[PDB]
């Protein structure tokens, strides 16, 4: 019997996938998680006692972004091992393809929180390899179900690329992407590219955005905005067709934007 249900903060969330919590934790009808330190517990009573005790009111690590009540914390896997393992076990409940939960030292974790008077409430996160051979600027990205499809995943995608800009490199999410992940990345790529084409080679779009040329090319193909000439992809779009795509229905929700001004981060 697996963990099939968690209580975190004020949310109950049904599990989507097996997550390797220890065998005695799985057997419980529900798992109780501290929304601040991510300690997981077997009983409501141990949960209630911890809430009276826990002094954390936000993630560990450094707050590398804060604009209004949106906050991102950078947490090194080697400096906060238990916390990051707890995060991974939490995320595996909603990630089918995630494989790594306890070997957290090679990763840095970017924790997205929504702040009120009580504290900084976890929304989701992405992990990133400290040294990515394959040039992946995201390893795993996960938004908790009650926050999904509300702008936070796009924010985190944009944030991963702002980091990639500050490192003077391009990056791509590690594959395979979840079903929701595929649509979010394609939607974000289109928006970023279409907005740059309204205001340029493919290599230029790559350097302005840190999106890989492959990701650019495939996004333009799905928009039917690239020509092929003797082995080379070439952008072929009119400023009118860009705008038709841009004012269409799906680009209408006002994003949470990443203000690079509010990003306090220097490249490793
Ligand atoms: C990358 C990603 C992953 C996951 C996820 N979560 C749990 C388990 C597995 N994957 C959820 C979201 C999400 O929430 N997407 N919706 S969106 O942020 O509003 C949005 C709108 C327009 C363009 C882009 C994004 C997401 F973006
Ligand atoms: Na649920
Ligand atoms: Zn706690």
């Amino acid at each position: 019997k697996y963990v099939d249900k968690i209580h975190i903060g004020n949310y109950e969330i049904d599990a989507w996938y097996f997550s390797p919590f220890p065998e005695d934790y799985g057997k419980q009808p529900k798992l109780w998680l501290c929304e601040y330190c991510l300690k997981y517990m077997k009983y409501e009573k141990s949960y209630r006692f911890h809430l009276g005790q826990c002094q954390w009111r936000q993630p560990p690590g450094k707050e590398i972004y804060r604009k209004s009540n949106i906050s991102v914390h950078e947490v090194d896997g080697k400096d906060h091992k238990i916390y990051c393992q707890n995060l991974c076990l939490l995320a595996k409940l909603f990630l089918d393809h995630k494989t790594l939960y306890f070997d957290v030292e090679p990763f840095v974790f970017y924790i997205l929180t929504e702040v009120d008077r009580q504290g900084a409430h976890i929304v989701g996160y992405f992990s990133k390899e400290k040294e990515s051979p394959d040039g992946n600027n995201v390893s795993c990205i996960m938004i908790l179900p009650p926050y999904q499809r509300r702008g936070y995943g796009r924010f985190l995608i944009a944030f991963s690329y702002e980091l990639s800009k500050l490192e003077s490199t391009v990056g791509s999410p590690e594959k395979p992407l979840s079903d929701l992940g595929k649509l979010s990345y394609r939607s974000y790529w289109s928006s970023v590219l279409l907005e740059n084409l309204r205001d340029l080679s493919i290599k230029d779009l790559s350097q302005m955005t840190s999106i890989t040329q492959n990701d650019i090319i495939s996004t333009l193909q799905s928009l039917n905005m690239v020509k092929y000439w003797k082995g080379q992809h070439v952008i072929c779009v009119t400023p009118k067709l860009v705008e038709e795509h841009l004012k269409s229905a799906q680009y209408k929700k006002p994003p949470i934007t990443v203000d690079s001004v509010c990003l306090k981060w220097a490249p490793p």
